[PDB]
């Protein structure tokens, strides 16, 4: 449900703003004041995303409209919370991804300018991409098709390109491209299926499959498709091993052979 | 020609206008209201530049000097347009790099930064540097020595140091290193010759050369030179193949093996 | 001494305003008007780290009562500034590293978060944290055991963990990770002595040790532990070597094999 | 009725954008994207009123619950518009008192206060009246009692103290105080009534009735009760005649003796 | 001539770069690196009058394309540039009116607005002029008619409008309206001859002349013609005597009777 | 004592604080995290000078400069608390004039501007006095000089020339003019001496005497010198009366014949 994870984030918030008065202000801005996590979100959004081209509240209704429009957003932004919370060890609070992980913003941020560019705003979609670019350093074409659990830890330098898909239940670390080959448009990103887990620094490039569960090791160069619940390493990746589990996304074991 | 890309921009940019009602008057400051292309890069520069240190209207007024001085800096960013969108495919339109791309941004202020540092004016490329690196994520020595028509794809974690060497039509994707050994002046960062493709997280460390129409694969890291129409792959590098194309840069093939 | 390196930081600065006159006033705000390193430091960080939440002067205020508890944070930063002035053949003077390189800008950032984290302010440190990856694209968990004499080249994409320890005397280069395995919380980051050098893109994961004076290459990718004096390298990484030099992070050789 | 004034402001901002393309954005945020006139003016108080203690947000929260728990609030901004328009010359347009006329933006801002001052919420509505006087240079203390169809033409050095009333329909130009007198409190400002027209530079002092219909001739000093339907100037102020219309505050006229 | 006033600034600004520290800078940004007087007036307007509706770089532009078209605008802001060193006795330095005086940089903003007023850019020029209000408090009307030689003492509350004629060589201090009467369109508001001197809160209104050579008292209200080379004041004003000079807007002399 | 009036103001704000969560960060900020008025002052100074061209911690350390040197400044500015409180029935906190009033503000700024200039810094003195005029309205030449226990009430349109003198315990409201005559430097402004009160708009002009304990009423021109112990009003004014008693200042009676 979303209503225990914006319950939990309240209940924190509270606890959080007792303990600490330097930040009680910043509390009651990002998450007390706020009836509902779709809210708390677009308030994220348009602070972080506020430029003199377009202000906070100009950002805001845009963001308000697109989560009127299609509400799963709002569920799939809860999802990447509990994903974050789940399977990485620093965090262990609800309210931790939407307070302060660039990762967790860049990927709502994502879903605003996936819907933009659905509805045919593909000028302002291609604008907050290349913002976020900027501002949080994950470069995500607004084209890409991107599901809901997924984990983009520490993120800095992460790439995902015009035709990438990246199912539910992904991990993916810092300095990772989704990248493309060739100089013409068409099919030519990767597929990472549901449950893969992505480790720092991998390069997976053309229109190429990432199965199930499968497993790319840190500082791999993917130019073939891994079978899915496969572990593929090296430079040019190679087929090491099985992961541990149906679901490396969700163990983050960044052992390789 | 310069008058030719410079059309096909205003021409863009009435379009882009009509079709964004949240983007008009940008697309208006940032275009249309320019008489040429040099009045438009600075204008560019100098807003996506500024910080407490330096205000943009200050930026500004040090990148038109560089451009009356040395108006072939204009030719050059003309050059690295046209690169742009001729090999990318996630670009079709002349006006993207100019607005948003932000290996382009970094590209043309090393330019300034450039012109400066040879002027001998090198306390402010020495801040221009290293506001380009906070502000783009793109760290380029101003005395490295950069030609035309180069493309920085995506280009957060790009890093080129002093001594370095890059010549025209060269294409570099992110988090790509022309980097240094040693802890002594003097010449020991890569020299890339014309028509070298280089992939995403490739580190090319010391003064070596990598000859025209090279090839460096993804995740490479280099140590030795590289002979003209090969390619090089791995950690560390080998010698793998020979690219399918004369000039490697313009077809951004990114297999390797 | 403080005395020596804040005497040469003085006179670099009266030089600078007479070689570019326009930053003046610059200068004059960080480096001449101080009568020492900490207060030029608190000055720095102070504007760095500035948002709404703990504006310029609020920041000031955490920053002096650390520096007042914790002098030697003082001399770990002169030390820090050192280190990059004897290591980077890139940068001459001290003032440099103070007033513009956002590798040393984030590490003494690092040093508040830390102080703050110990004195059990944690959801501060955390705060600071993640501002400081957005600013200066460094994530460095405050909880991380960081010593001094460190240079942080370039910088851009270093992710260091929560449990990581790097020891006095290590030069770190860009897009280095030293990061975790697992979901669950406890010792999972590496462990980095005295003396190593680790080269552009290196991850090194999980809770192993990178020993006394060994070299980690560029682009690796290392999992288990390396013994000191010896060179690990590749993807995955072995042993292939051994140091020309005792304290490999003083002479800055990326060479490998 | 509001949705005529409404009606009228939507279709000047589409002619506005075709005559200044360069504007187009700020017509769009102001005027066209809103459905009606509370939320245009909701919008533009949220951005005039902004400030590090009160954000943008922030503020339209509280001016939405004002104008949902009193919407004459609205109609009496949709009479003060009217106003301007009729009885000022230099306004032809509906829109520009909402856009740019600074005596309007701070009589609606009053009205927030002056909500505010009634609930109870004092210290809220001194520091918005405080930061009016900064922002506007129109200082009306919001215990004030100001009716509707108002106009504060030019408006800088306007002064309205704790205890004035000014009813519906008056006009009073740039440089007016309805001043208090002496160092108690209690009722000691003046009462200006229905029609009235107020000259630049005028002087009203202490509880003091001007009454229906009166006109105050420009830089006159007024320190005794002004009989409906004269025309009181000089300093200090006599009856020197009675003014040509019912409501001077319609026809503007300056004349007097 | 201009040559001599340029000329003057730059020599001030060098001696004045040398004589403070925290304002080096200042005077390089706005003064010295500027090539002549049209580039540093323009970035004087820009950077006065920027706000979240038009930022400074873009109402640069608007000013540069103004002068290039009429550059005996220039001509005019170095005569009022001469107006204010010679007769305010509190400015003995050319440089002061452009970087500090606020009826200066109205009077200059003016100027903008009226070459907008004028091409048939209203829309823009209305902005400018409200703008102006809230940032310098001083309103005057784009459609009036002013020439050069005009000095704007203090300038708080100067209000000019729509159809106001100012003469060359007048000077006018604080809180001066040059007032409108009724509610039609069509000449209404005072026209000021060659050589007058209008006190500190005088307001004048209507459609009258006020000759050649007249002094207009501080306080007085104006309400009929004033003959050349005759002094009126009080409230209402009357003819009360004559100037001591035949261009009473050189002397500034105050007293009347 | 300045003790009592700040553990009077400490006082307050923590009541206020309670009954205002809105402002709870704000008084905070302005008043309860200071020891001492002087600490107060300083930043509400830093926060409301705070330029680009000086940021918030430069203008600070000036101001704590000028209050080590000359402590009486802050004596003097208690004072002017006191005065306001006792003189202003709008006004019943010691914090009120601190934190909001901009006669308030804009008379400590002078304090900091006339320290300045008696120190040779006449340069920034005359930069700050122009930005109080564009930022409160007030315009003060640093060279004035004014005593303690001033109230500027409303404060919009006051000027106060080079010459002038204002002693302790005067009361003066907005549009005031302490004004010059003629082009040349020299002692040219009024002496208002101790215990004057003058109402709103009045222009006292030339190196004239107000004697002790006079009043000046609202809206008078006064060209010639008041006597002590006298009421003069009109334009031009004239002696009409003798005040109700010593000071008039401390009684606020506008009233005059």
């Amino acid at each position: 449900e979303l209503e225990i994870v914006w319950k939990n984030i309240k209940a924190e918030a509270r606890a959080l703003a007792d303990c600490e008065p330097m930040l009680a202000s910043f509390y009651h801005a990002t998450l007390l004041k706020h009836e509902n996590l779709g809210s708390a979100l677009s308030y994220m959004l348009a602070n972080k995303l506020a430029s003199p081209i377009m202000p906070a509240i100009a950002i805001r209704e845009v963001v308000e409209e697109a989560y009127a429009a299609d509400p799963e957003m709002i569920a799939s932004a809860a999802c990447d919370i509990q994903a974050v919370r789940t399977r990485d060890p620093a965090v262990d609070k609800y309210s931790t991804p939407l307070l302060y992980l660039k990762g967790f913003h860049a990927l709502q941020a994502y879903r605003i300018g996936h819907w933009l560019w659905n509805k045919g705003r593909r000028a302002l979609a291609i604008f907050l991409q290349n913002q976020v670019s900027v501002s949080f350093q994950v470069d995500i074409h607004p084209a890409a098709k991107i599901g809901r659990g997924i984990m983009l830890d520490h993120a800095t330098g992460i790439v995902v390109g015009e035709t990438a898909v990246i199912e539910d239940d992904v991990s993916i670390l810092q300095s990772v491209t989704l990248g493309g080959t060739g100089k013409t448009s068409g099919d030519r990103h990767p597929k990472i299926r549901e449950g893969v887990m992505i480790g720092a620094g991998a390069k997976i490039l053309g229109n190429i499959e990432v199965g199930r569960g499968a497993k790319i090791g840190a500082g791999s160069v993917v130019l073939q498709p891994v079978p899915p619940h496969t572990t593929a390493a090296g430079v040019p990746a190679r087929i090491v091993g099985k992961p541990g589990s149906d679901k490396p996304s969700m163990d983050m074991d960044q052992h390789f052979n």
